[PDB]
C-alpha cells in the first residue's frame, strides 16, 4: 500500500489506456476494467509494469451493477486502498430519437450514467481525504450541434449534474469530483479521416480531432494532490467545439 | 373526436402536474394524466378538467417501468386519436449524501426521472406531428446543487437538459419543439413552505421564498402555445433566483 | 399614474417596436427611446395611442451616459412612475478579432453593456416592488458558433452575468431581472435573404430565422405580475441555435 | 528571442505574481504590468531573474487604452516576440446595484473587459501559431450567490463570452483562448480576513479560500504546448463554489 491506487474503467484501449499509462507515470498503481478483450488489458498491464508500478486487470461488465461493485471490490482486494476513480467506460449510440429502442436507451443509461453512480458509491467505502473522482463526460454534454445524439448528450449532461452534487457533498471530506469533456478524439475505433469525421471536425474551432494524450494530461492535472481546490469543475478538451 | 389538441401529463394527479393539467385545459387542450396509485386524486383532476369544458382521462401507469411508459402514450392515443403535447412531469426526489445511496435508489431515480422521459418521447413521436410540443419538468437543481444531499436528483435533472438539447436538434426541421422548465422549491401539499428545512432552502433563493404551482403551470402554457414555435432547446428557470 | 409604465430603449423599430406594442396591449403606458429617426418613433407613439394608452418618444443616445440617465429621467417626468425597463438598444459589430479597432470596442461596450448598467441604476431610483428589468441579450451570448462575433458575444454574455447579480440584489425588494436571448430575427435591417443568412440559419435547429413577435411575446410573459417567481432567468428564443 | 515570452497584466502581486514565477519556471521570459508600486514589480523581476530568465516591468494604466496598447508594445520592444498573454489585472467593486455610480461602472468595464479586448487585439499583431491567450475571470462570472457583485459578475461573465468568440476566431491559426475562473483566493491584496470573507467561504464546498498556486498551476497547464486542443474552455478553481 505504499503508492496511491487508480481505478480506470474501460482502461484497456483508447482514452482509458492512455489515462492508465499517464497516471502510472505520475506514480499511481493501476487497476483497469475490461468487458471482453483480455489481451488488450494484459498489454496495458505490461506497459504499466514496465514503468515500475503494479497493475491489475479486472473483468467486469460496466453495464451491470454487480460489475460496477466488483470493479471497486477487486481493486481494493488487490491493493488495500483506493485513491482515484476514473469513470471512463461508455458507449456512443447514434440515430434519430424516434428510432431509438428501449434496449438502446437502457444500455446507454446503464453504462454512461448508472455505472458512474454505483461505482462512486462503492469507491466511497474506501476512499479517504486526498481522493479523486474524475468522470469522462463529453463536449456533447454541453452542445449537441447535429442530429442523432440525444441519448448520448443526455447521459453526458447527467454526469455534469452528478459531478456538481458529489463535489458539494464531499467538499469538506477532501475528496474532489470533476468532469473532463472530450471533443472528438482520434483512436483506432474513432478515426479522424473520412466524411463523417469531416462533419464533426467542422464544428470544432481548430477543425481537427484531438488525441488521447489531450485527455490523459487533463486527468493527470486533476488527479494531482495539488488540484485540491478544483472541485465541481468541467474541463472542455474539444478543440473549441462548444465555443 | 379529435377537434382539440391533446396533452399528456405524467404524474398529473397532484401538485405541479395537476396544475399544469388544469392550465392546459383552460388553454384548450383535452387532457390525459398518468397516475401510479391514487385513483381518487386522479379522478378529482379529471372532474376539474371536465368542469372547464374539456375531455379528460386518467391512465394508470407505473412511470418506472418501460411498459408503463409505452402504455401511457398508447392509451392516450386510443382515447383521443391524436397527441399534441407531452409533459414529462412525474419524478422522484431522493435525498441524502452520495455515500449513503443504495443501488435501488440509483436505479429508481434513473428509471423514473430520465428513462421514462426518453421512452415516452420515443413513443409520442409515433403520433406527434408538426406543431407538437415536448416539455420536460427538470429542476433548478439540474444547474446548481447548492447544498449536500442531491447528487442523484441533480444528475437526472441535468440529464434532461442534455436530452432536451439533443431532441430539439433532431426535431427542429419537423416543427416539434423540445424545452425544459426548471422549478426551484415549489410549495405543494407534500412540499410545504413553512418549517426550518424550508427556511434553509429558501435562503438560497434570491426572493427568499418558495414558489407556487401556478408559477410552473404558466410557463408550461407559454411553451405549449403554437406561438412558441421559435423556442426550442431552451431551459426556463422558475426558481426565485436560486441559480443566480 | 393609473397604469404601469414601461420604458423600452431602441423602441422605434424592429424588436423594440414590437415589444412596445405588445406591452401597450398588456396595459402598460409606454416610453421609447430613439437615437435617430423621429418619424419611426412617432409612428410607434401613434400606434400605442390608438390602443388607448399614453406614449412618449424620448431622443437619447444610448451610447452616452447622459443619454442613459435622461431616458429614465424624462420617462419619470412624463409619467410619474416606472414599472418596467426593457434594455433593447444595441449593436452588432462583426469581424475578426485582430481587426477590431479601439473605437469599435468602446462603442459595443458602451451601448451593449454600459447602457444597461447605467439605465438600471437610474431606474432603481423610481422602481418599486412588482418592478421588472428585462434585458435583450442574444443566443450568441451562450454560443459563438462561427468566427467574427467575439465582441458581441462578450457583451451579450456580460448581460447574463449582470442579470444574475441584479436578480440576486433585488430579490428581497420584489423586482425581477431576466434576459431574453434572441437568435436570428428577421427585421427590415436584418432581412433573412442572402448567403450570410443561409449560413446562420444552418446553425439553428429549425433552419429558420424568427420574427419580432417571438421576442415580444417573451417579454410580455416576463413582464406580467404573475412572473414574480422568475428572476435570474435566461430565455433562449433562437430556433435551437444554442442546442 | 530563444525563449517564449509571457506578458502578465497586474503581475506585481497576488495571483499575477504567482503566475509570473510559475511561467518563469516553465521556461518563459516574463513581462509584467503594474499601475503603481514599482518596488513590488522590481521584486518580481528579481525573483524571475534569480531563476535565470529575463524579466521586465512595464508601468501602465490598465484602465487606459493607451496603457493597454503600450503594455504589448513595450513587451515586444524588449523581447522581439510574444507567446502568451495573461490578462490578470482587474478590480472587484462591491455594493448594491442602486448605489453604483457612473464612474464605478466605467472603471470596472474599462479594467475588467475593455483592457482584455484591446490587449488581445494588440497581442495578435505579434503572436503566432502555438500562442496562448489566458484570461483570469472568476467563479462569480458563473454564479452570483450573494448581493453586491452585479458589476463584477457582468464583467467576468463577459470574459467567458469573449473567450468563446476569440477561440472560435483563432482556432485555425493555432492560438488558443481559455478562461481560468478563481473562487476566493487568499492573496497579499485580498486577505482571508473579515465578515465579508466569512460569508464567501460558506458558499464554497470545501469551506475554504484557495491559494495563489491553485491558479498559477492552472495557467501553467493551459500555457503548455501540449494544451493545444484546449480552447474556448473555462476552468473553475473555486473549491466548489459554483457547484
Amino acid at each position: 500500500m505504499t503508492h496511491r491506487v487508480a481505478l480506470i474503467t474501460g482502461g484497456s484501449r483508447g482514452i482509458g489506456a492512455a489515462i492508465a499509462l499517464k497516471l502510472a507515470q505520475d506514480g499511481f498503481d493501476i487497476a483497469i476494467t475490461y468487458a471482453r478483450n483480455e489481451k488488450a488489458a494484459q498489454k496495458v498491464v505490461s506497459e504499466v509494469e514496465a514503468l515500475g508500478r503494479k497493475a491489475v486487470a479486472v473483468q467486469a461488465d460496466g453495464g451491470s451493477t454487480d460489475g460496477n461493485i466488483a470493479a471497486i471490490t477487486k481493486t481494493h482486494e488487490a491493493f488495500g486502498r483506493l485513491d482515484a476513480l476514473v469513470c471512463n467506460a461508455g458507449i456512443y449510440p447514434y440515430g434519430p430519437i424516434a428510432q431509438m429502442t428501449v434496449t438502446q436507451i437502457e444500455e446507454v443509461l446503464n453504462l454512461n450514467l448508472r455505472a458512474a453512480m454505483v461505482e462512486t458509491v462503492e469507491a466511497l467505502k474506501y476512499m479517504k481525504t486526498g481522493g479523486r473522482l474524475i468522470y469522462i463526460g463529453s463536449a456533447f454534454g454541453e452542445r449537441a450541434p447535429f442530429p442523432g445524439i440525444s441519448l448520448y448528450a443526455a447521459t453526458k449532461a447527467g454526469l455534469i449534474g452528478f459531478t456538481k452534487g458529489v463535489a458539494r457533498d464531499l467538499g469538506p471530506q477532501g475528496i474532489t469530483a470533476n468532469v473532463v469533456e472530450p471533443g472528438p478524439i482520434a483512436t483506432d475505433l474513432n478515426p479522424e479521416d473520412g466524411a463523417a469525421a469531416a462533419v464533426i471536425r467542422k464544428f470544432t474551432a481548430t477543425e481537427s480531432y484531438g488525441k488521447v494524450n489531450d485527455i490523459a494530461r487533463t486527468v493527470s492535472f486533476l488527479a494531482s494532490p495539488d488540484a485540491s481546490y478544483i472541485t465541481g469543475a468541467s474541463i472542455l478538451v474539444d478543440g473549441g467545439l462548444v465555443a
